[PDB]
């Protein structure tokens, strides 16, 4: 996938809840400002369900594309009332954009 597509796809899918671009409004999900290497939760300005937080994994491309398929498998109490973006390809676009948003 592609960052430019990832912009669009992020804005379609995630905008409704998140805006991970330069301290955007933690509306229904926070700024995931720097995912790759991050342990779960860590949202002082938008305290997590603790569920997310508690899993305490390491977010990287895989774990992300995985959770974004199947967030409930990862975190049963995931407060992300969401479809699960079945299409690996759509998720790649997102991980790509993450790699120039939630990264550098």
């Amino acid at each position: 996938g592609d960052v430019e597509k990832g912009k669009k796809i992020f804005v379609q899918k995630c905008a409704q809840c998140h805006t991970v671009e330069k301290g955007g409004k933690h509306k229904t999900g926070p700024n995931l400002h720097g995912l790759f290497g991050r342990k779960t939760g860590q949202a002082p300005g938008f305290t997590y369900t603790d569920a997310n937080k508690n899993k305490g994994i390491t977010w990287k491309e895989e774990t992300l594309m995985e959770y974004l398929e199947n967030p409930k498998k990862y975190i049963p109490g995931t407060k992300m009332i969401f479809a699960g973006i079945k299409k690996k390809t759509e998720r790649e676009d997102l991980i790509a954009y993450l790699k120039k948003a939630t990264n550098e």
